């Protein structure tokens, strides 16, 4: 094969669930949104190069030709194919973000995710306070991204802490930033949207673009699907797992920046 393109399909039977096609769909390999995160990685430490927010898209991760075609183009431009790295068409545009300054639309969305990744973990969904939401609009720190004007996916990135958590729960930083409130509209948690990814991802370069030096967060790991996610994007746990009385659990994570 094709060096690179044969560099990029060993990356994907890793992360894949069959037994190579260039016109093959990496879905119909099996590859899940988890499976997307760890082939990122897998790619940004094989080539030196690093992944845009905007990038995870299922366009880019159709199949093992897009995939490589936007390795390729990727790595040039952190070092012509201009046409490559732009993508032209209604769909790609169909994805904006803003700085959400509707406390109402955010509250709801967060409380229709927490629902659906309790049900799906059998956990109890966090209880939200609307004068939180309301902080945080106010304080333009909640970050929302739209298609087609529906709201699809958000985070929250405070200088202060949103949790509670002891010193030393936390390697030291001198500028240390703290993400909250990752959701993600129900429609798009099919296991494959790469929304959550997405927006994850756009966390940690608004974070860098910020100063921060570290991204600080308090994940359930009952939600194991998210904590993977986290695990993977290089979220490292400082300390024990912290549990109550009637065992619902949360751990401290940290992630180098910049
Ligand atoms: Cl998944």
């Amino acid at each position: 094969m094709d060096p690179l393109m044969a560099s990029v399909a060993e990356a994907v039977r890793r992360r894949a669930q069959a037994p190579l096609d260039p016109d093959a769909e990496l879905s119909a390999l099996g590859v899940t949104s988890l499976g997307v995160a760890g082939l990122i990685v897998d790619l940004e430490e094989e080539f030196s190069f690093q992944f845009p927010a905007d990038a995870v898209t299922p366009e880019v991760f159709h199949t093992l030709r897009t995939l490589t075609d936007s390795v390729r183009a990727l790595c040039r431009h952190q070092s012509s194919m201009a046409d490559t790295r732009i993508p032209a068409g209604e769909a790609t545009a169909a994805w904006q973000w803003e700085v959400s300054r509707d406390t109402g639309e955010v509250h709801a969305l967060l409380c229709a995710c927490d629902a659906h990744q309790a049900a799906a973990s059998g956990t109890s969904a966090p209880a939200r306070r609307l004068e939180t939401t309301e902080h945080r609009v106010r304080s333009g720190s909640v970050h929302l991204l739209r298609h087609d004007g529906r709201p699809a996916g958000m985070f929250t990135l405070t200088w202060d802490p949103p949790f509670a958590a002891d010193e030393g729960a936390f390697p030291p930083a001198e500028r240390p930033l703290y993400l909250s409130r990752l959701a993600v509209a129900p429609e798009w948690l099919t296991g494959g949207s790469l929304v959550g990814l997405r927006c994850l991802r756009r966390a940690i370069e608004t974070a860098a673009q910020a100063g921060g030096d570290a991204l600080r967060s308090e994940a359930n790991p009952d939600l194991s699907a998210t904590r993977s996610l986290l695990d993977i994007l290089g979220f490292v746990q400082h300390g024990p797992t912290l549990s109550d009385g009637q065992g619902r659990r949360r751990v401290h994570l940290h992630k180098s920046l910049r």
